[PDB]
Protein backbone atom coordinates (compact mmCIF):
# COMPACT_ATOMS: atom_id res chain seq x y z
CA UNK A 1 0.00 0.00 0.00
CA UNK A 2 -43.07 -12.22 10.02
CA UNK A 3 -41.54 -10.06 12.00
CA UNK A 4 -38.05 -8.46 10.25
CA UNK A 5 -36.40 -8.77 13.40
CA UNK A 6 -33.41 -10.95 14.34
CA UNK A 7 -34.66 -13.64 16.49
CA UNK A 8 -33.81 -17.32 18.11
CA UNK A 9 -36.42 -18.61 17.00
CA UNK A 10 -37.11 -17.67 13.32
CA UNK A 11 -39.75 -18.75 11.10
CA UNK A 12 -39.15 -21.20 7.98
CA UNK A 13 -41.09 -22.26 5.22
CA UNK A 14 -42.99 -24.86 3.64
CA UNK A 15 -42.52 -25.91 -0.64
CA UNK A 16 -45.34 -27.36 -2.00
CA UNK A 17 -45.17 -29.84 -4.45
CA UNK A 18 -42.36 -28.58 -6.81
CA UNK A 19 -38.71 -29.77 -5.31
CA UNK A 20 -36.42 -27.74 -3.93
CA UNK A 21 -33.75 -26.70 -6.45
CA UNK A 22 -30.28 -27.69 -5.09
CA UNK A 23 -28.30 -24.48 -4.02
CA UNK A 24 -28.87 -20.50 -3.58
CA UNK A 25 -28.37 -18.06 -6.29
CA UNK A 26 -25.87 -15.22 -6.70
CA UNK A 27 -25.51 -11.84 -7.87
CA UNK A 28 -22.03 -10.47 -8.46
CA UNK A 29 -21.39 -6.74 -8.91
CA UNK A 30 -18.28 -4.44 -9.36
CA UNK A 31 -16.44 -2.36 -6.31
CA UNK A 32 -14.16 0.32 -7.79
CA UNK A 33 -11.51 2.04 -5.75
CA UNK A 34 -11.40 5.63 -5.62
CA UNK A 35 -9.70 7.60 -7.86
CA UNK A 36 -5.59 6.80 -7.76
CA UNK A 37 -3.67 8.77 -5.02
CA UNK A 38 -6.89 9.29 -2.76
CA UNK A 39 -6.32 8.52 1.04
CA UNK A 40 -7.34 5.51 1.33
CA UNK A 41 -7.41 4.63 -1.69
CA UNK A 42 -10.45 1.51 -0.94
CA UNK A 43 -13.80 3.22 -1.41
CA UNK A 44 -15.61 3.08 2.48
CA UNK A 45 -19.17 3.01 0.23
CA UNK A 46 -19.56 -0.52 1.71
CA UNK A 47 -20.20 0.96 5.35
CA UNK A 48 -22.89 2.94 4.28
CA UNK A 49 -26.15 1.78 5.91
CA UNK A 50 -28.11 1.44 2.54
CA UNK A 51 -24.76 -0.67 0.63
CA UNK A 52 -26.65 -3.88 0.98
CA UNK A 53 -30.11 -2.62 0.51
CA UNK A 54 -29.70 -0.11 -2.40
CA UNK A 55 -26.34 0.98 -3.30
CA UNK A 56 -24.45 -2.01 -4.32
CA UNK A 57 -27.30 -2.01 -7.12
CA UNK A 58 -26.21 1.06 -8.74
CA UNK A 59 -22.56 -0.55 -9.17
CA UNK A 60 -21.63 -2.65 -12.81
CA UNK A 61 -23.88 -6.08 -12.14
CA UNK A 62 -21.20 -8.96 -13.61
CA UNK A 63 -23.03 -11.94 -12.87
CA UNK A 64 -25.83 -13.78 -11.76
CA UNK A 65 -25.68 -17.77 -10.88
CA UNK A 66 -28.20 -20.80 -10.13
CA UNK A 67 -27.08 -23.81 -7.48
CA UNK A 68 -24.14 -21.95 -5.80
CA UNK A 69 -23.58 -25.06 -2.90
CA UNK A 70 -20.69 -26.87 -1.33
CA UNK A 71 -18.00 -25.54 0.32
CA UNK A 72 -18.43 -21.73 -0.11
CA UNK A 73 -15.79 -20.67 2.04
CA UNK A 74 -12.46 -18.74 0.22
CA UNK A 75 -9.26 -17.21 0.95
CA UNK A 76 -7.97 -14.83 -1.67
CA UNK A 77 -4.52 -13.67 -1.00
CA UNK A 78 -3.44 -10.53 -3.29
CA UNK A 79 -0.11 -9.27 -3.81
CA UNK A 80 -0.76 -5.20 -4.02
CA UNK A 81 -2.94 -2.98 -2.08
CA UNK A 82 -5.04 -0.70 -3.75
CA UNK A 83 -4.87 -2.54 -6.70
CA UNK A 84 -7.35 -4.81 -8.99
CA UNK A 85 -6.24 -8.23 -9.29
CA UNK A 86 -7.79 -11.09 -10.57
CA UNK A 87 -9.02 -14.40 -9.38
CA UNK A 88 -11.26 -16.72 -9.34
CA UNK A 89 -14.26 -18.44 -7.05
CA UNK A 90 -13.82 -21.59 -5.84
CA UNK A 91 -15.67 -24.72 -7.94
CA UNK A 92 -19.36 -24.63 -5.92
CA UNK A 93 -20.03 -20.79 -6.82
CA UNK A 94 -20.61 -21.88 -10.55
CA UNK A 95 -18.96 -18.99 -11.55
CA UNK A 96 -15.75 -19.80 -13.96
CA UNK A 97 -14.58 -16.36 -15.41
CA UNK A 98 -12.11 -14.25 -13.42
CA UNK A 99 -12.99 -11.54 -11.56
CA UNK A 100 -11.23 -9.00 -9.31
CA UNK A 101 -11.24 -10.84 -6.78
CA UNK A 102 -9.66 -7.74 -4.49
CA UNK A 103 -12.71 -5.78 -4.93
CA UNK A 104 -16.20 -7.13 -5.81
CA UNK A 105 -19.97 -7.16 -3.96
CA UNK A 106 -21.61 -10.72 -4.04
CA UNK A 107 -24.97 -10.96 -2.72
CA UNK A 108 -26.38 -14.86 -1.70
CA UNK A 109 -29.74 -15.55 -1.47
CA UNK A 110 -32.05 -18.99 -1.12
CA UNK A 111 -32.89 -21.34 1.39
CA UNK A 112 -31.18 -23.01 4.41
CA UNK A 113 -33.08 -26.75 5.03
CA UNK A 114 -31.48 -28.51 8.52
CA UNK A 115 -31.15 -31.61 9.33
CA UNK A 116 -30.83 -31.64 12.91
CA UNK A 117 -34.28 -30.01 14.76
CA UNK A 118 -32.57 -28.08 17.52
CA UNK A 119 -29.78 -25.33 18.24
CA UNK A 120 -27.21 -24.06 15.31
CA UNK A 121 -24.79 -21.87 15.75
CA UNK A 122 -23.49 -20.72 12.24
CA UNK A 123 -20.21 -19.26 12.70
CA UNK A 124 -18.85 -16.38 10.48
CA UNK A 125 -15.67 -14.16 9.41
CA UNK A 126 -14.75 -11.76 6.13
CA UNK A 127 -12.63 -10.07 4.76
CA UNK A 128 -13.86 -7.65 4.34
CA UNK A 129 -17.70 -7.88 4.89
CA UNK A 130 -20.30 -10.65 5.68
CA UNK A 131 -23.98 -9.42 6.96
CA UNK A 132 -26.34 -12.61 7.44
CA UNK A 133 -29.91 -12.35 7.44
CA UNK A 134 -32.11 -15.59 8.67
CA UNK A 135 -35.35 -15.89 8.58
CA UNK A 136 -38.72 -15.51 6.96
CA UNK A 137 -39.39 -11.95 7.32
CA UNK A 138 -35.86 -11.09 8.50
CA UNK A 139 -33.98 -12.18 5.69
CA UNK A 140 -37.29 -12.25 2.85
CA UNK A 141 -40.83 -13.82 3.09
CA UNK A 142 -41.81 -17.40 1.79
CA UNK A 143 -41.86 -17.78 -1.12
CA UNK A 144 -42.50 -13.88 -1.46
CA UNK A 145 -38.80 -12.87 -2.02
CA UNK A 146 -40.14 -10.88 -4.90
CA UNK A 147 -42.34 -8.49 -2.72
CA UNK A 148 -39.70 -8.65 0.00
CA UNK A 149 -36.20 -9.09 -1.29
CA UNK A 150 -35.44 -4.95 -0.35
CA UNK A 151 -36.90 -5.23 3.35
CA UNK A 152 -34.43 -7.25 5.06
CA UNK A 153 -34.49 -6.15 8.76
CA UNK A 154 -31.20 -6.29 11.29
CA UNK A 155 -28.40 -8.48 10.54
CA UNK A 156 -28.85 -11.99 12.41
CA UNK A 157 -24.85 -11.34 12.42
CA UNK A 158 -22.16 -9.56 10.37
CA UNK A 159 -18.51 -9.41 10.59
CA UNK A 160 -16.17 -6.30 9.42
CA UNK A 161 -12.44 -6.86 8.93
CA UNK A 162 -10.21 -4.76 10.93
CA UNK A 163 -13.56 -3.98 13.57
CA UNK A 164 -14.22 -5.09 17.00
CA UNK A 165 -16.66 -7.72 15.09
CA UNK A 166 -14.03 -9.24 12.65
CA UNK A 167 -15.89 -12.62 13.23
CA UNK A 168 -19.40 -13.32 14.50
CA UNK A 169 -22.17 -16.57 15.23
CA UNK A 170 -25.75 -17.05 15.09
CA UNK A 171 -28.06 -19.28 17.08
CA UNK A 172 -31.10 -20.41 16.52
CA UNK A 173 -33.23 -23.28 17.20
CA UNK A 174 -34.12 -25.09 14.07
CA UNK A 175 -36.60 -27.81 12.65
CA UNK A 176 -35.24 -30.86 10.78
CA UNK A 177 -36.62 -30.48 7.19
CA UNK A 178 -38.37 -27.15 7.28
CA UNK A 179 -36.72 -24.04 4.59
CA UNK A 180 -35.11 -20.95 6.32
CA UNK A 181 -35.36 -18.04 4.40
CA UNK A 182 -31.38 -16.72 4.07
CA UNK A 183 -29.47 -13.98 2.58
CA UNK A 184 -25.45 -13.32 2.63
CA UNK A 185 -24.13 -9.95 1.35
CA UNK A 186 -20.35 -10.03 0.56
CA UNK A 187 -17.78 -7.50 0.08
CA UNK A 188 -13.87 -7.14 -0.79
CA UNK A 189 -12.97 -3.44 -0.76
CA UNK A 190 -9.49 -3.89 -1.33
CA UNK A 191 -6.52 -6.38 -1.15
CA UNK A 192 -7.07 -9.86 0.47
CA UNK A 193 -10.23 -10.86 0.73
CA UNK A 194 -12.40 -13.89 3.04
CA UNK A 195 -15.71 -15.01 3.45
CA UNK A 196 -16.06 -18.34 5.78
CA UNK A 197 -19.41 -19.42 7.10
CA UNK A 198 -20.09 -22.36 8.90
CA UNK A 199 -22.19 -24.32 11.33
CA UNK A 200 -22.23 -26.51 14.55
CA UNK A 201 -25.24 -28.61 16.18
CA UNK A 202 -25.52 -28.61 20.16
CA UNK A 203 -26.04 -32.43 18.51
CA UNK A 204 -22.73 -33.96 17.43
CA UNK A 205 -19.16 -32.71 17.07
CA UNK A 206 -18.35 -31.93 13.55
CA UNK A 207 -18.05 -28.51 11.98
CA UNK A 208 -20.19 -28.89 8.70
CA UNK A 209 -18.72 -26.49 6.26
CA UNK A 210 -20.35 -28.04 2.72
CA UNK A 211 -23.89 -27.06 2.21
CA UNK A 212 -24.53 -29.52 -0.39
CA UNK A 213 -27.76 -31.31 1.47
CA UNK A 214 -28.34 -27.70 2.67
CA UNK A 215 -28.71 -25.01 0.51
CA UNK A 216 -32.17 -24.61 -2.05
CA UNK A 217 -34.42 -22.49 -3.89
CA UNK A 218 -37.33 -22.59 -4.26
CA UNK A 219 -40.04 -20.62 -6.57
CA UNK A 220 -41.90 -17.71 -5.52
CA UNK A 221 -45.74 -18.05 -5.35
CA UNK A 222 -48.67 -15.67 -5.45
CA UNK A 223 -49.60 -17.23 -1.99
CA UNK A 224 -46.65 -18.24 -0.47
CA UNK A 225 -45.19 -21.05 1.46
CA UNK A 226 -45.19 -20.14 5.03
CA UNK A 227 -43.99 -22.79 7.37
CA UNK A 228 -46.90 -25.23 8.10
CA UNK A 229 -44.88 -26.85 11.29
CA UNK A 230 -44.79 -24.96 13.99
CA UNK A 231 -47.93 -24.06 16.13
CA UNK B 1 -2.31 13.80 6.38
CA UNK B 2 -45.64 3.28 17.34
CA UNK B 3 -43.88 1.60 14.35
CA UNK B 4 -40.29 2.36 14.25
CA UNK B 5 -40.05 2.82 10.23
CA UNK B 6 -39.45 5.98 8.84
CA UNK B 7 -42.51 7.85 7.93
CA UNK B 8 -43.81 10.69 6.36
CA UNK B 9 -46.75 11.37 8.80
CA UNK B 10 -44.59 10.89 12.00
CA UNK B 11 -46.60 10.04 15.28
CA UNK B 12 -46.03 12.81 17.90
CA UNK B 13 -45.83 13.29 21.88
CA UNK B 14 -48.89 15.05 23.77
CA UNK B 15 -46.80 16.48 27.33
CA UNK B 16 -49.34 16.78 30.39
CA UNK B 17 -49.30 19.39 33.22
CA UNK B 18 -45.58 20.08 33.26
CA UNK B 19 -43.84 23.03 31.17
CA UNK B 20 -41.79 21.35 28.71
CA UNK B 21 -37.61 22.24 29.54
CA UNK B 22 -35.77 23.99 26.93
CA UNK B 23 -33.31 22.52 24.28
CA UNK B 24 -32.20 19.33 23.95
CA UNK B 25 -30.05 16.88 26.20
CA UNK B 26 -26.60 15.97 24.67
CA UNK B 27 -23.77 13.04 25.36
CA UNK B 28 -20.55 13.52 24.53
CA UNK B 29 -18.30 10.48 23.63
CA UNK B 30 -14.35 10.09 22.44
CA UNK B 31 -13.65 8.65 19.58
CA UNK B 32 -9.97 7.22 18.98
CA UNK B 33 -7.64 7.68 15.90
CA UNK B 34 -5.70 4.30 15.37
CA UNK B 35 -2.45 3.48 16.10
CA UNK B 36 0.25 5.43 14.81
CA UNK B 37 1.24 4.57 11.39
CA UNK B 38 -2.35 2.87 10.61
CA UNK B 39 -3.33 3.05 7.12
CA UNK B 40 -5.88 5.34 7.25
CA UNK B 41 -5.17 7.23 10.56
CA UNK B 42 -8.81 7.06 11.16
CA UNK B 43 -11.14 4.22 12.70
CA UNK B 44 -13.85 2.79 10.16
CA UNK B 45 -15.39 1.94 13.65
CA UNK B 46 -18.20 4.78 13.09
CA UNK B 47 -19.53 3.23 10.09
CA UNK B 48 -19.84 0.16 12.05
CA UNK B 49 -23.68 -0.54 11.56
CA UNK B 50 -24.06 -0.89 15.46
CA UNK B 51 -21.93 2.06 16.28
CA UNK B 52 -24.98 4.10 16.79
CA UNK B 53 -26.88 2.03 18.74
CA UNK B 54 -24.16 0.38 20.75
CA UNK B 55 -20.47 0.68 20.04
CA UNK B 56 -20.39 4.13 20.81
CA UNK B 57 -20.72 3.75 24.59
CA UNK B 58 -18.08 1.87 25.04
CA UNK B 59 -15.69 5.04 24.30
CA UNK B 60 -15.12 7.39 27.14
CA UNK B 61 -17.58 9.59 28.03
CA UNK B 62 -16.97 13.38 28.07
CA UNK B 63 -20.41 14.94 28.82
CA UNK B 64 -23.76 14.83 29.34
CA UNK B 65 -25.64 18.08 29.17
CA UNK B 66 -29.21 19.73 29.16
CA UNK B 67 -30.63 22.56 27.19
CA UNK B 68 -28.75 22.58 24.33
CA UNK B 69 -30.48 25.00 21.63
CA UNK B 70 -30.40 27.66 19.66
CA UNK B 71 -28.54 27.51 16.27
CA UNK B 72 -26.47 24.03 16.77
CA UNK B 73 -24.56 24.50 13.88
CA UNK B 74 -21.12 24.53 13.85
CA UNK B 75 -17.66 24.55 11.08
CA UNK B 76 -14.55 23.12 13.03
CA UNK B 77 -11.94 23.99 10.60
CA UNK B 78 -8.63 21.47 11.65
CA UNK B 79 -5.22 22.15 11.06
CA UNK B 80 -3.68 18.82 10.49
CA UNK B 81 -5.08 15.59 9.32
CA UNK B 82 -4.56 11.95 11.38
CA UNK B 83 -3.95 14.39 14.99
CA UNK B 84 -6.24 15.23 17.76
CA UNK B 85 -6.75 19.07 17.78
CA UNK B 86 -9.17 21.30 20.64
CA UNK B 87 -11.33 23.03 19.78
CA UNK B 88 -15.28 24.52 21.38
CA UNK B 89 -18.55 24.02 20.58
CA UNK B 90 -20.87 26.83 19.86
CA UNK B 91 -22.60 28.33 22.92
CA UNK B 92 -25.60 26.91 22.01
CA UNK B 93 -24.70 23.21 23.31
CA UNK B 94 -24.02 24.23 26.42
CA UNK B 95 -20.37 22.71 26.73
CA UNK B 96 -17.70 24.91 27.74
CA UNK B 97 -14.90 22.95 28.22
CA UNK B 98 -12.18 22.33 25.29
CA UNK B 99 -12.85 18.92 22.96
CA UNK B 100 -10.87 17.10 20.66
CA UNK B 101 -13.31 18.47 18.05
CA UNK B 102 -11.60 16.59 15.14
CA UNK B 103 -12.15 13.18 16.77
CA UNK B 104 -15.42 13.01 18.77
CA UNK B 105 -19.03 11.52 18.77
CA UNK B 106 -21.99 13.50 19.86
CA UNK B 107 -25.55 11.86 20.08
CA UNK B 108 -28.42 14.73 20.79
CA UNK B 109 -31.93 13.50 21.82
CA UNK B 110 -35.27 15.43 22.67
CA UNK B 111 -38.44 16.75 20.94
CA UNK B 112 -39.32 19.17 17.86
CA UNK B 113 -42.21 21.68 18.78
CA UNK B 114 -43.52 22.73 14.96
CA UNK B 115 -44.86 26.74 14.76
CA UNK B 116 -46.77 25.26 11.79
CA UNK B 117 -49.07 22.37 10.95
CA UNK B 118 -48.21 21.70 7.66
CA UNK B 119 -45.08 19.64 5.41
CA UNK B 120 -41.60 20.53 7.18
CA UNK B 121 -38.22 19.90 5.37
CA UNK B 122 -35.00 19.51 7.48
CA UNK B 123 -31.96 19.36 5.66
CA UNK B 124 -28.57 18.15 7.28
CA UNK B 125 -25.20 18.01 6.05
CA UNK B 126 -21.82 16.91 8.39
CA UNK B 127 -18.33 15.54 8.27
CA UNK B 128 -17.96 12.94 8.93
CA UNK B 129 -21.80 11.84 9.85
CA UNK B 130 -25.30 12.98 11.09
CA UNK B 131 -27.50 10.39 11.27
CA UNK B 132 -31.20 11.10 11.96
CA UNK B 133 -34.50 9.87 13.90
CA UNK B 134 -37.34 11.52 13.79
CA UNK B 135 -40.92 10.51 15.18
CA UNK B 136 -42.51 8.55 18.23
CA UNK B 137 -40.95 4.94 17.67
CA UNK B 138 -38.50 6.03 14.99
CA UNK B 139 -36.81 7.88 17.58
CA UNK B 140 -37.75 6.98 20.88
CA UNK B 141 -41.77 6.26 22.55
CA UNK B 142 -43.10 9.26 23.54
CA UNK B 143 -42.25 10.33 27.76
CA UNK B 144 -40.53 6.54 27.54
CA UNK B 145 -37.48 7.29 26.24
CA UNK B 146 -35.90 4.62 29.09
CA UNK B 147 -37.50 1.88 27.46
CA UNK B 148 -36.80 2.64 23.90
CA UNK B 149 -33.59 4.64 24.05
CA UNK B 150 -31.41 2.43 21.82
CA UNK B 151 -34.39 0.60 19.57
CA UNK B 152 -34.61 3.78 17.02
CA UNK B 153 -35.57 2.65 13.35
CA UNK B 154 -33.98 3.10 10.26
CA UNK B 155 -32.74 6.73 9.76
CA UNK B 156 -35.16 9.49 8.28
CA UNK B 157 -32.54 11.21 6.89
CA UNK B 158 -28.44 10.56 7.41
CA UNK B 159 -25.28 12.58 5.98
CA UNK B 160 -21.66 11.00 5.27
CA UNK B 161 -19.08 12.88 4.53
CA UNK B 162 -17.21 11.42 1.23
CA UNK B 163 -20.22 9.56 0.45
CA UNK B 164 -23.11 10.11 -2.39
CA UNK B 165 -25.35 10.68 0.30
CA UNK B 166 -22.58 13.90 2.13
CA UNK B 167 -26.41 16.02 2.06
CA UNK B 168 -30.12 14.43 2.56
CA UNK B 169 -33.20 15.95 3.81
CA UNK B 170 -36.38 14.23 5.67
CA UNK B 171 -39.68 16.08 4.42
CA UNK B 172 -42.69 15.23 7.31
CA UNK B 173 -46.23 16.36 7.78
CA UNK B 174 -46.29 18.04 11.45
CA UNK B 175 -48.89 19.35 13.61
CA UNK B 176 -48.18 22.59 15.52
CA UNK B 177 -47.58 22.73 19.13
CA UNK B 178 -46.92 18.49 19.13
CA UNK B 179 -43.79 17.56 20.34
CA UNK B 180 -41.85 14.85 17.84
CA UNK B 181 -39.15 12.54 19.44
CA UNK B 182 -35.70 13.43 17.67
CA UNK B 183 -32.50 11.94 17.94
CA UNK B 184 -29.09 13.09 16.02
CA UNK B 185 -26.29 11.11 16.17
CA UNK B 186 -23.14 12.88 14.92
CA UNK B 187 -19.34 11.88 14.43
CA UNK B 188 -16.01 13.26 13.56
CA UNK B 189 -13.60 10.73 12.41
CA UNK B 190 -10.07 13.31 11.61
CA UNK B 191 -9.40 16.54 10.53
CA UNK B 192 -12.20 19.29 9.66
CA UNK B 193 -15.71 18.60 10.98
CA UNK B 194 -19.48 20.63 10.41
CA UNK B 195 -22.88 19.84 11.52
CA UNK B 196 -25.42 21.47 9.20
CA UNK B 197 -29.13 21.15 10.43
CA UNK B 198 -31.80 23.52 9.36
CA UNK B 199 -35.54 23.34 7.81
CA UNK B 200 -37.79 24.95 5.67
CA UNK B 201 -41.85 24.32 5.44
CA UNK B 202 -44.00 25.31 2.71
CA UNK B 203 -45.50 28.22 4.06
CA UNK B 204 -42.83 30.79 4.04
CA UNK B 205 -39.40 31.25 2.30
CA UNK B 206 -37.14 31.26 5.27
CA UNK B 207 -34.83 28.77 6.38
CA UNK B 208 -34.74 27.97 10.72
CA UNK B 209 -31.73 27.85 11.86
CA UNK B 210 -32.26 28.92 15.29
CA UNK B 211 -34.01 25.96 17.32
CA UNK B 212 -35.14 28.08 20.38
CA UNK B 213 -38.84 27.93 20.03
CA UNK B 214 -38.62 24.45 18.65
CA UNK B 215 -36.03 22.12 21.11
CA UNK B 216 -37.62 20.82 23.73
CA UNK B 217 -37.10 18.01 26.88
CA UNK B 218 -39.74 16.40 28.28
CA UNK B 219 -39.78 13.69 31.36
CA UNK B 220 -40.56 10.26 30.63
CA UNK B 221 -43.50 8.95 32.68
CA UNK B 222 -44.35 5.64 34.00
CA UNK B 223 -47.49 5.47 31.08
CA UNK B 224 -46.16 7.90 28.78
CA UNK B 225 -47.37 10.77 26.62
CA UNK B 226 -48.82 9.74 23.30
CA UNK B 227 -50.16 12.51 20.94
CA UNK B 228 -53.88 12.93 22.07
CA UNK B 229 -54.17 15.36 18.67
CA UNK B 230 -54.46 12.63 16.01
CA UNK B 231 -57.55 11.06 14.86
O1 LIG C 1 -4.92 -7.51 6.10
C1 LIG C 1 -6.08 -7.59 5.32
C2 LIG C 1 -6.65 -6.23 5.11
O2 LIG C 1 -5.68 -5.45 4.37
C3 LIG C 1 -6.13 -4.07 4.21
O3 LIG C 1 -5.10 -3.35 3.65
C4 LIG C 1 -4.27 -2.69 4.64
C5 LIG C 1 -3.05 -3.49 4.89
O4 LIG C 1 -3.35 -4.75 5.54
C6 LIG C 1 -2.14 -2.73 5.77
O5 LIG C 1 -0.92 -3.50 5.92
C7 LIG C 1 -1.82 -1.37 5.18
O6 LIG C 1 -0.94 -0.67 5.95
O7 LIG C 1 -3.08 -0.58 5.05
C8 LIG C 1 -3.94 -1.30 4.11
C9 LIG C 1 -5.22 -0.56 3.74
O8 LIG C 1 -6.00 -0.11 4.85
C10 LIG C 1 -7.35 -4.07 3.30
O9 LIG C 1 -7.76 -2.71 3.05
C11 LIG C 1 -8.39 -4.86 4.00
O10 LIG C 1 -9.56 -4.88 3.14
C12 LIG C 1 -7.98 -6.27 4.36
O11 LIG C 1 -7.91 -7.03 3.15
O1 LIG D 1 -12.08 17.34 3.56
C1 LIG D 1 -12.68 16.95 4.77
C2 LIG D 1 -12.39 15.52 5.05
O2 LIG D 1 -10.97 15.37 5.20
C3 LIG D 1 -10.60 13.97 5.38
O3 LIG D 1 -9.23 13.88 5.36
C4 LIG D 1 -8.70 13.58 4.04
C5 LIG D 1 -8.24 14.82 3.39
O4 LIG D 1 -9.34 15.71 3.07
C6 LIG D 1 -7.56 14.48 2.12
O5 LIG D 1 -7.04 15.71 1.55
C7 LIG D 1 -6.42 13.50 2.36
O6 LIG D 1 -5.74 13.21 1.21
O7 LIG D 1 -6.98 12.24 2.93
C8 LIG D 1 -7.57 12.58 4.22
C9 LIG D 1 -8.06 11.37 5.02
O8 LIG D 1 -8.92 10.48 4.31
C10 LIG D 1 -11.15 13.51 6.72
O9 LIG D 1 -10.73 12.15 6.97
C11 LIG D 1 -12.63 13.63 6.63
O10 LIG D 1 -13.16 13.20 7.91
C12 LIG D 1 -13.12 15.02 6.29
O11 LIG D 1 -12.90 15.86 7.43
CA1 LIG E 1 -9.99 -6.84 1.78
CA1 LIG F 1 -13.83 14.88 9.53
CL1 LIG G 1 -43.69 -15.98 5.27
CL1 LIG H 1 -5.62 -4.69 -4.00
CL1 LIG I 1 -45.64 6.76 21.93
CL1 LIG J 1 -6.96 15.68 12.59
NA1 LIG K 1 -26.78 -16.16 -15.36
NA1 LIG L 1 -23.78 17.15 33.16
Amino acid sequence: HASKDPTTFPLGCSPDITTPKKGLSMELYSYDFRKKGSYPCWDAAYLDPNYPRTGYKSHRLLAKVDGVTGNINFYYHATKGCTPQLGHLPASYNYPKPLTMTNFTMLLYGYFRPKVTGFHTFTISADDLLFVNFGAGNAFDCCRRDSSADHFGNYQAYAIWGSKTAKDELTVHLDAGVYYPIRLFYNNRDYHGALSFTFKTESNENTVSDFSEYFFSLDDTEEGCPGLISY
